[PDB]
């Protein structure tokens, strides 16, 4: 018979990397 | 014959973006 | 018939953790 339809989309990706380091503190 | 089953689930999506900048440092 | 082909890639991940605190002022 015909091939079946395409499977479901995969799961979402994983969390991204940690963000950039923050600014210097106030004086 | 009938059409075949649905295909397998896709791959996991792409990695998320880097996070927000950190907070200000200590004084 | 044969099973279908693999599905599409999933949706994008969420943003990561906050970065580290900065250095001293």
């Amino acid at each position: 018979g015909p091939p079946g339809p395409p499977g479901p989309p995969g799961p979402p990706g994983k969390l991204g990397p940690p963000g950039p380091p923050g600014p210097p503190g106030p004086p």
